[PDB]
């Protein structure tokens, strides 16, 4: 496969953090890169992973975090390029940036085009998050870790446990569940953009009002808890207040797909 970087050539820098699947560092290969490094693989697994890397080589847009490399030694890892900024987390629930609506309805509408894309490439994300979204140079949000659904959910050490504690705030019902048929869909994804606009028009966490995340998994699981939309900042619009309701509905049939949320988030722009 070509588009193996040759060991060597990378120079790993600043380490950036170690989450339930890798420690990204940031560094050096024709300039900054990121290095996502996963674990410390058979010639079966190395096959899948490179089979993976095949739907990473299918992403070509502006809104999706660029796809530059991998490595096999000393372990396997993703090479993308290097964001200049922080993730949208980091923004809104560390540093809490003040970001003007019109300016978080482009985040939100930036972010609608990358699922898009994704969706219309027929890649479920699986993993959307505000801390895997990130806003390069303040003005660009580029979307990541989608890659290696199936490292990262069915190999055995892919710390599945930790990476459910990760990412529980943005899991459908029925993803929590796993029972329905295709739990992973359009759809899940769709609710896990509805989280998104969530914390992006309350600066806010869903559910910082109940300090146990078991009894989140059970009740979001059991279609029992939603989002408190009262802490929406009162200069959201109202279309857009709306949008966030449908993204988030318990029932996933009667969630919106990314064609129609994009035209609703680009016509309340074009509104103002
Ligand atoms: C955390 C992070 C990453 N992470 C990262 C990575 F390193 C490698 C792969 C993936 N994701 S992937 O699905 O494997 C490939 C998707 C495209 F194909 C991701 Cl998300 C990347 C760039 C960054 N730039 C700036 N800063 C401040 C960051 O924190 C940062």
């Amino acid at each position: 496969d070509d588009w193996e970087i040759p060991d060597g050539q990378i120079t790993v820098g600043q380490r950036i953090g170690s989450g339930s699947f890798g420690t990204v560092y940031k560094g050096k290969w024709h300039g900054d890169v990121a290095v996502k490094m996963l674990n410390v693989p058979t010639p079966q697994q190395l096959q899948a992973f490179k089979n993976e890397v095949g739907v990473l080589r299918k992403t070509r847009h502006v809104n999706i975090l660029l796809f530059m490399g991998y490595s096999t030694k000393p372990q396997l890892a993703i090479v993308t390029q290097w964001c200049e900024g922080s993730s949208l987390y980091h923004h809104l629930h560390i540093i809490e940036t003040k970001f003007e609506m019109i300016k978080l309805i482009d985040i939100a509408r930036q972010t609608a085009q990358g699922m898009d894309y994704l969706h219309a490439k027929s890649i479920i994300h699986r993993d959307l998050k505000s801390n895997n979204i990130f806003l390069h140079e303040d003005l660009t949000v580029k979307i990541g870790d989608f890659g290696l659904a199936t490292v990262k959910s069915r190999w055995s050490g892919s710390h599945q446990f930790e990476q459910l504690s990760g990412s529980i705030l943005w899991m459908a019902p029925e993803v929590i569940r796993m029972q329905d048929k295709n739990p992973y869909s359009f759809q899940s994804d769709v609710y896990a953009f509805g989280i998104v606009l969530y914390e992006l028009m309350t600066g806010q966490l869903p559910y910082s009002n109940i300090n146990n995340r078991d009894q989140i998994i059970a009740m979001v699981g059991a279609g029992a808890l939603s989002p408190d939309l009262s802490k929406v900042r009162s200069n959201c619009p109202k279309a857009m207040k709306r949008l966030m309701a449908e993204c988030l509905k318990k029932k996933r049939d009667e969630r919106p797909l990314f064609p129609q949320i994009l035209a609703s988030i680009e016509l309340l722009a074009r509104s103002l």
